[PDB]
């Protein structure tokens, strides 16, 4: 192991380097404790493998559950047993992703086999941060626990059929903040998982190790050089957030402030608001609908609100204004679900001198949107271009995703088939 758990001076447990770590070195990996696919991508992915595909077999019980292949199903049937009936019962009305997640987490608690998510930290080492709460979120936790027990109902009637240790509301205050959102390969949101072990990695704006997920599967590398003894750290966020936007979301859901260096010297804050306000706040209250859209696979109504957005802008907001930016980025990947290449490249191209300064070193969401933009490069014939930029995605993804995720063999291919075709020509 590189890695152990320590106590912090002011942040609780953490995790560091036993010895010194090179970029790109794997730290840990780790199958889910507990995992659902997300609201969004129900239907649309795979339930177990969270690939999505055209054809999609439903679970017959439920007719909730879907997988794409028979495999999936029954790899899937301990972690769908106990909760099919729950979904059954209140379809077409379906509960919060973290209902469903904690209704998987409470009969794997009961496992007598330690799980390796566990490893480092257990579910019950899960901070829950309850003497921090506001009364309004507390509220809200209690409609969660409600709702579980009236999901759960079926299954489970009282607490003394659940382990004694285990508290409803602690859990779902432990989720608010220990949660992991599971990403495709192309980064689209899909799931959502407790890792609990990965969860021991406190927060900074300027981290220095990153995880990737490759299906339910996470990686944990370090993305620069780490001393013995050094803290290791995770971005919990989006990079393209102000430090203002960055501050709100982890005090109002991590309950603590930021102080780190970027927070304190609001670093980057100018680039990302480039331009007037009176034009990009339009820009940032469509984003509400458009993120929506994308994140329930909607490309069409995606597509057709940005290209608005885009036409209208373009003699006033520049492309590195963070609002305008995401609206590029959901143009190009709606353009790449709709097969709509040379509109994709089109939006691409555009987010690559943005993306480079606002992801610096090596971030897997830059490696994954220069490789975007390489693959429809090679695809436009475009060989130089597409081979400069496949190689930019391999120094990224070499450090980011390793040679453990599978988009690398994927990246492999591009370049080989790059590489022959400047040979041809
Ligand atoms: N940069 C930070 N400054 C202060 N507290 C932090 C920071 N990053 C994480 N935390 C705390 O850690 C919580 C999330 C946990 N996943 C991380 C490990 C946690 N420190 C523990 O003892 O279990 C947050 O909700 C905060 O309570
Ligand atoms: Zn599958
Ligand atoms: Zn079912
Ligand atoms: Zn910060």
């Amino acid at each position: 192991l590189k890695v152990e758990k320590f106590a912090t001076a002011n942040r609780g447990n953490g995790l560091r380097a036993v010895t010194p770590l090179r970029p790109g070195e794997l730290l840990f990996r780790s199958d889910p404790l507990a995992y659902t696919v997300c609201k969004g991508s129900r239907g649309v992915v795979c339930d177990r493998c969270l690939l999505g595909k055209e054809k999609l077999m439903r679970c017959s019980q439920c007719r909730v559950a879907k997988y794409c292949s028979a495999k999936c199903q029954k790899k899937a049937w301990p972690d769908h047993k106990r909760e099919c009936k729950c979904l059954k019962s209140c379809k077409p009305r379906y509960p919060p992703d973290s209902v469903r997640l904690l209704g998987r987490v409470v009969f794997k608690l009961m496992d007598g086999a330690p799980s390796e998510s566990e490893k480092l930290y257990s579910f019950y080492d899960l901070e829950s941060n309850i003497n921090k709460l506001t009364e309004d979120k507390k509220e809200g936790l209690r409609q969660l626990v409600m709702t579980f027990q009236h999901f759960m109902r079926e299954e489970i009637q009282d607490a003394s059929q659940l382990p004694p240790a285990f508290d409803l509301f602690e859990a779902f205050a432990k989720v608010i903040c220990n949660s992991f959102t599971i990403c495709n390969a192309e980064m689209q949101e899909v799931g959502v998982g407790l890792y609990p072990s990965i969860s021991l990695l406190n927060h900074s704006c300027d981290p220095n190790c990153s995880i990737v997920f490759n299906g339910p599967h996470l990686l944990l590398r370090a993305v620069r050089d780490i001393e013995v003894g050094e803290e290791l750290t995770i971005c919990y966020l989006d990079m393209l957030m102000t430090s203002e936007e960055r501050r709100k979301q982890l005090r109002d859901q991590y309950c603590f402030e930021c102080d780190c260096f970027r927070c304190q010297t609001q670093d980057k804050d100018a680039d990302m608001l480039t331009g007037d306000e009176q034009v990009w706040k339009e820009v940032q209250e469509s984003l509400k609908k458009i993120e929506e859209l994308k994140a329930h696979w909607k490309w069409e109504q995606v597509l057709a609100m940005c290209q608005a957005i885009i036409s209208s802008n373009s003699e006033r907001l520049p492309d590195i204004n963070i609002y305008q930016l995401k609206v590029l980025d959901c143009a190009m990947d709606a353009c790449i679900n709709l097969g709509l290449l040379e509109e994709a490249l089109f939006y691409g191209t555009r987010t690559m001198e943005p993306y480079r300064i606002f992801f610096p070193g090596s971030h897997p969401v830059r490696g994954v949107q220069v490789m975007k933009v390489g693959k429809l490069q090679l695809h436009q014939g475009m060989f130089p271009q597409a081979m400069k930029n496949l190689r930019l995605a391999f120094d990224i993804m070499r450090v980011t995703h390793g040679r453990e995720h599978s988009l690398i063999e994927d990246l492999i291919l591009l370049l080989e088939e790059c590489d022959a075709n400047i040979r041809a020509s």
